[PDB]
């Protein structure tokens, strides 16, 4: 049961310290990570309402020009499909995805979700050969199914995610009822110090983060030294209030957690929730030594693997 | 516990009737469906040993020319990857998949699996826009997870598979302990007669088919009037014995079952096993009124959906 959040910094909220960090409003940082661009749009008319300041880098046109234009004009070939896929009242985790062409190498991957009356559109560069078929997940299911017990399932899950992603470290981090955690399996690059069997205080993943991670099952920091890029305007004009970004992987990471990652020598981090009977059971927690953008198709594969693993854990815990 | 099979027709076995059909060797028909091509190759040297008679249609070169050539020569860009993906002793259900270019429209999809010392290579045409992302499955998982009980899960599963495939009819067919079956959910085109709630004798899916369907989880008939195309030579030269084709979706369907489908007015059929605690629990059973080749990526998506559904059933039955 998390504490209520304080206002974010851009609304005069307090600075976050180790004394108050359970109240950081991590879902509304009003900014994104710089490896992609974000727009928000009215859910009915498709009018573009907010834009990340870096949008020209990815979209080819300046934020000041794009604002107020409709998606019906900007994305004539996707707007109907997008509307149909995300009707009013749909779950905020439901996503529409499409691949767009862009004057640069590879393509742009577009991911969209709906929060209330707002559509949130994420654009990130993707290379052609950076596709992952349904086979990745399909082939992986076999070894997960043959695991004879919970610990063996955990060991195969971390090895499989490391093989699929190439991350330097992949852990299964299990929560105890007091919200402390333990690394119960780990696949890692030879020579990296082991976190296997190590336990960590509840404060390392505070209660509002655990709540968020029960609703939105994947999040990441692509570069633990990269500065966030503001949304402009920072408030959603529909509401004159902050834009919820929990459902966007481009959401800026809490600075407190960015410092934690840097202190561990981590250049890139990603985790996927394992949710069992509606409760946060654990995380598939991944590190890389250097910045790294896991491709959208692979992130989606990892999400599905998380759901599979949650069901396999739920089956085994009943036994 | 199925009866032992008789020899196949091409080894002088008996004709199959309603009196002996539990002994039809359905896994070794020595032939494939005509919408793709099949080769078999030695698992170590990659020498091509058998070829479907129609291979020139898909590969551009005549069967008589391709035989005896090595995959190292024929597929220089895939042979190393293929070898690495399917090492000796790997599960016969494990697959390697790749998309090849071919002088015709779209591409060729290549699917490979290993049985003993043999590699079995299936080639089928696929269109560019016939790709299905990991998102299809990922988005589908939500409604399956929210289903409040087993029957509701069944209803959402059939509707979801019908939405993903466009099939005229999608059923969940559940086996009873006496191997009879019941259609426990059904999504169908308006106006088609309902099979919902109908029960069927065990003989409609005989014991050797149920055994096969416990190991190889997807099979189909793309055109219920299409004649099978022989493999040549029909016997695997490694063994001087029939080539097991259970793991190839291009395997020719039992003529008995083809007639059953025609009697039902079905033009195309596909099913996916639901396997719970290693036992065949049921099938996701699909019909179309006319011939139809579900694309490889969508078939793989359906496989994964079957595994997901099996785990969700297993979770709910425990409760
Ligand atoms: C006073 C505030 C604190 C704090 C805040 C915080 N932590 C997170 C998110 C995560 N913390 C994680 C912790 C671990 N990663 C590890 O590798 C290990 C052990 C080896 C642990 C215990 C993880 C996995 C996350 C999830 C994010 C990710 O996978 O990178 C947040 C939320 C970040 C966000 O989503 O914006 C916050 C606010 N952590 C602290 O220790 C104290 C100082
Ligand atoms: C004497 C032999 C018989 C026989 C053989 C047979 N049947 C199958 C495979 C299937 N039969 C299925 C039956 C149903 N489909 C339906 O729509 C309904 C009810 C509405 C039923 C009861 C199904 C679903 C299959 C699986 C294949 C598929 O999905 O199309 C085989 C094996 C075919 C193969 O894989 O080569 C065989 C040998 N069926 C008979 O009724 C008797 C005459």
């Amino acid at each position: 049961d998390p504490l209520p959040f304080f206002p974010p910094l851009y609304l005069g909220g307090p600075e976050i310290t180790t004394e108050n960090c359970e109240r950081e409003p991590i879902h509304i940082p009003g900014s994104i990570q710089p490896h992609g661009a974000l727009l928000t749009a009215d859910g009915h008319s498709g009018e573009v309402l907010q834009m990340s300041l870096n949008a020209a880098t990815f979209l080819g046109q300046e934020p000041t020009v794009l604002r107020g234009q409709t998606l019906a004009a900007l994305l004539p070939e996707q707007w109907p499909a997008l509307q149909a896929a995300l009707p009013p009242g749909c779950p905020d985790a439901l996503q529409y995805r499409a691949t767009l062409d862009w004057p640069a190498a590879g393509h742009l991957s577009l991911t969209v979700h709906r929060v209330g009356e707002l559509l949130i559109l994420e654009f990130e560069p993707t290379e052609a050969w950076d596709s992952t078929g349904p086979h990745a997940l399909r082939n992986a299911m076999f070894a997960l199914e043959s695991a004879p017990n919970l610990r063996a399932l955990a060991e195969v899950a971390t090895q499989t995610v490391r093989e699929l992603t190439g991350f330097d470290r992949v852990m299964l981090y299990k929560f105890a009822p007091d919200a402390t955690g333990e690394v119960i399996a780990e696949a890692r690059r030879e020579g990296l110090h082991a976190f296997l069997g190590h336990r960590f205080p509840a404060s390392d993943i505070p209660a509002q983060a655990r709540a968020l991670y029960t609703r939105h099952l994947l999040r990441l920091t692509a570069d633990t030294r990269a500065a966030a890029v503001p949304l402009d305007p920072v408030l959603n004009p529909q509401t004159n209030a902050p834009t919820p970004l929990g459902g966007a992987v481009l959401r800026a990471t809490s600075p407190m957690h960015m410092q934690y990652l840097r202190n561990m020598g981590v250049g890139s981090s990603l985790s996927v929730s394992v949710v069992v009977g509606g409760q946060l059971w654990g995380l598939i927690a991944c590190h890389h030594q250097t910045p790294y953008v896991l491709p959208p198709d692979l992130r989606t594969t990892l999400e599905s693997l998380g759901r599979l693993l949650s069901l396999q854990v739920q089956v085994k815990e009943a036994h």
